[PDB]
């Protein structure tokens, strides 16, 4: 019935596509984070259609509309994967047009790990707090070895939902999130944070291959993915292009942030965007 793709796994991904009125002068895909789903991209992807580029999607995995059991994966690389899949379709039809990436949270990681696979391939990048870092705790050999243990007899034990007022500063956009019955808002699954710390650990080793040119967002006071994180990738990534922008007092999710952050963060990606699609 839904615009959708068959992953390599048999699984239909549920896709969502903003098409210009033209000729389209990019590609550009938008990767969802952990929980949630593409319809989230709605605003974001129309301001980017309004400068010509062919904005696509797909919800990942376990994830809004698309197959699986929720927030589950064999191998974070499947996310990755499926990315790749999607964005060779889309230059089939489209060939010799430049491609970008646009990630937030998970979706920056997947983004990150994607341009990695592919050096030289990708445009650009627009990261929006990427998950690029794990928790103090969370990633000790102790806490590694005990979350494996767990993850043999009880796999889908929940680590317990998360505040959603650690999300954004907007209330009304926390209630909007909270009431979308496309995000999976259960806590985290021991299997799927055992593979949120792989994602992790594979986006540290593809840092120092990392050359596709970046604009990176980061709130100053997020909870989720912590600015330190944003810091280390604008050091140890090896791309001649690279701009990080920090919002003070901003949370997790910049792009339904206060007007004042959400204005910013639009103005910043199509300034950007609007910069490297001119080049082509
Ligand atoms: C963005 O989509 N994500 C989800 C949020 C996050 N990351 C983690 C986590 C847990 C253990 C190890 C690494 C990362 N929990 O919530 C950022």
């Amino acid at each position: 019935d839904l615009p959708h793709l068959v992953n390599a796994d048999g699984q239909y991904l549920f896709c969502r596509y903003w098409k210009p009125t033209g000729t389209p002068k990019a590609l550009i895909f938008v990767s969802h984070g952990a929980g949630e789903h593409s319809g989230r991209y709605e605003e974001l992807a129309r301001m980017l259609m309004g400068l010509d580029l062919l904005v696509f999607a797909h919800d990942h995995v376990g994830h809004g509309q698309s197959e699986g059991e929720r927030m589950v994966v064999s191998d974070f690389h499947v996310f990755v994967r499926d990315v790749l899949q999607h964005v060779d379709s889309m230059q089939k039809d489209y060939p010799g047009l430049p491609v970008f990436l646009l990630g937030h949270s998970m979706g920056g990681a997947i983004a990150i790990l994607t341009a990695a696979e592919r050096p030289g391939h990708f445009a650009g990048m627009v990261l929006i707090s990427p998950l690029v870092l794990a928790n103090p705790e969370s990633a000790t050999t102790f806490k590694v070895l005990a979350a494996k243990v767990l993850n043999l007899v009880l796999p889908n034990l929940s680590l317990g939902p998360i505040d959603s007022s650690v999300l954004s500063r907007n209330k009304t956009e926390v209630d909007i999130y909270n009431s979308d019955p496309l995000i999976c808002r259960a806590g985290l699954k021991v299997c799927f944070g055992i593979q949120l710390l792989n994602a992790v650990s594979r986006v540290e080793r593809a840092l120092p291959k990392l050359t596709v040119p970046f604009l990176l967002l980061q709130g100053s006071a997020d909870r989720l993915c912590d600015s330190k994180g944003a810091y280390l990738l604008m050091e140890l990534a090896k791309s001649q292009d690279k701009t990080l922008k920090i919002y003070e007092g901003a949370y997790h999710v910049l792009h339904k942030e206060l007007p004042e952050v959400t204005n910013s963060v639009f103005h910043e990606i199509n300034m950007w965007v609007s910069q490297r699609t001119a080049t082509a």
